[PDB]
């Protein structure tokens, strides 16, 4: 099915093999792996659980990414179809692509989470960790060799043609490395669940809506999710 | 719209794209008026008619039509999809080709773009209405080969059997028969078919008993068969402009 | 053991990594295997048998073969390895590369020989069918697969730094699709073999020396082993 | 000669033509006299004296010296040398960076390019004396990309132990021992370390007791270490140009 694009913020978004076939076994073996269960096989609705849970470590505001959505920093109809879904070059280069990336949410044994991939810039200035649960997505992880190139940060889940707003629980907002603010994204795909929003004690937990005013705040968009630019810290709780 | 490819059996782009200025100036250009833009039911005139010389008999070709050397089960896209490369060296494709069957300034049918092998064995010359295409013409000068076909017409996909319409078969340069599609996408005009005089004008049916004559070549199915070969532009070229 | 290029005839010629990596899981699932049994591993020699014959169309005279063997097209020190080892571009376009290709001489179930690979131009003037035993090669067919990217004649055996000229034993000099002369390279690796030289009868078999006189008849060179520039004509005996 | 990667644990070529000839207008440079004119011996001295700060404790450098990220096992010769994307970001290669120390027009030794987390827990300071390399500062152009600290030396296949005459084991910025590799290239100068008064001076044995100190992380592990981060041009600068 196409399950596996299913969140793409692309709506012009054959593809499969354009993308899979361009690849070494000696990065990807067995092959293009992509996520199962990140949908209901009862309802055909979006898988809410830990497992599917995902994060994104970006430096741009709800104002824009709640709006908007992710989308690829190749975003015309009329591309060259073949520099712009080359995974492994965007996965070791992170040249343009029509990729967007995330990586999975760390939990121990216990259910407790814990520290996640992380940028190295995340202690300095303004950047904001999403939290997204999309149909779909590439489980680079199954799909490649870890010592291997494009040497891509296993916990990674690719997304071709990006992911809609939809998919985008919430954020928090860091500065300087602490918590400033907590993001709901009303809009939601499952609103029920914006309740079960985690997230630290006597700090505001605001609901976005377009256009607000303290939801555009940023440094004076895919370099902190690029796999040499940050890693898993430890594995301690949160 | 998507009309350059409803004949088959992102990928636009995937094709234009890898097109240098210098190869198409004016860049790709598909064929005009290939279908009624009332009716939406093909243009069944002269302007339009095509034909592809193919070495397959009917009982295949009118069965599963012109299928791609590269299907979608063995497609590697950034290559079968090279239309330079295809028509530079006739490398396994996406591609059918087909050229434009030609008239004198009256209206009467003259020589076509033909196979050098044309009078060698069974060939057949299938006659072809459907929808898009690429201007060949339109989109390169004669410039895409050394020796250009100004006059092919290429399908992304292939085409399927309901836009043969006939096809004549010939055994070493000489016509036998003249087949007819009862499933053409237009029966009305099956009655238009144009042939010599004195030539059994037999009807298609499939499994056929004659509908299977062919080289012994493509019967070692052991080799791979360039079906593509007599559409080949250097494997041909227009002889004259004789009339038929 | 570096075997597979023994025969090369390019002097200065990791190789073996930088080739095969970048080959696609589509195109090369087994992955790159390298011609076995090339070479006695008792004498230590070539093993010259129907298994092993290779064949090399090619438009060169002799005097050039003979004397230089086959030459990559590519033939410089300080090549641009990564333009000039893409096994895959070279097979698809013939583009300027490092190896030089044969094609495995055909026998029925007899032993007897049929035709072999044949280039179309094969009837049209000056072209010569070069006789070679060599150690290693690429086994495209057991590289890649069938009907799929770059579609390499099957029957193809590739030689990355070309072969030396001791390893070709003869070749039948054509024009305009008829045997010609048979010419017989004295400074073949085996010379005890140089009498096994199959060939027409009533066609002059000449032994080649140096500046021969007839030795450079040409028209007024990796095009006709291009798998699109010719095919396996039939299966009939020679 | 190969005496540019002599220190190891078509590659030339792979490196330099990827190298546009605007960076590097001269091409890569290799430092010169590494090694000794007539004896072979090699260059012991303070112009060719390198660091390397790295977080792993001699436990494993002296013993496996230093190895690229990218061993021949999982190697794929396109991007694991490709230096500028290494310089650059700091991607797996077969690279191994190294910074030259730093001396004042007396001969004595001032700060040299320091890592900005130099002062927080377990790091150390390996002295290196070693064949070839690429001097990145002859090879690129500091108004250029991708500044690199033209202090570096790299070198690609990494650094034997051998080569790897001592280390200063530093916690929370402090100095807390000097090690000395018995196995150095040239014992007779395991003399000449330099160092500190008040702090032992231990001589590195296989599997010695304290020769595994090191931060908390690098024992995960499930986890890959990138051992090479503190020698990444961004991570570091030259603070000072201060005496030691």
């Amino acid at each position: 099915d196409n399950t596996w694009i299913q969140a793409a913020s692309l709506t012009w978004l054959l593809l499969y093999q354009l993308i899979s076939t361009r690849i070494p076994s000696f990065a990807s073996p067995n092959g293009l792996h992509m996520r199962e269960q990140t949908i209901d096989s009862n309802t055909g609705q979006i898988q809410i659980d830990n497992e599917h849970r995902l994060l994104r470590w970006d430096r741009r505001p709800p104002n824009d990414i709640f709006l908007n959505g992710f989308i690829p920093r190749v975003t015309n109809q009329n591309l060259s179809p073949v520099e712009d879904t080359h995974l492994l070059n965007y996965l070791r280069t992170n040249s343009p692509s029509i990729f967007v990336s995330t990586t999975r949410a760390r939990y121990n044994n216990l259910g407790l989470e814990i520290t996640p991939w992380t940028p190295h810039s995340a202690n300095n200035n303004i950047i904001y960790r999403y939290e997204i649960f999309a149909p779909g997505g590439i489980d680079i992880n199954a799909s490649f060799s870890r010592n291997h190139n494009p040497f891509p940060n296993q916990d990674e889940i690719t997304f071709p043609g990006g992911i809609r707003p939809e998919f985008i629980r919430s954020t928090y907002e860091y500065h300087n490395g602490e918590i400033v603010r907590i993001w709901i994204n009303p809009n939601f795909i499952n609103p029920s669940t914006l309740n079960d929003v985690s997230g630290p004690s006597n700090i505001s937990k605001v609901f976005w809506h377009e256009n607000h005013s303290e939801g555009n705040n940023m440094d004076s968009q895919d370099f902190d999710m690029f796999a040499p630019n940050g890693e898993i810290p430890n594995n301690n709780l949160l």
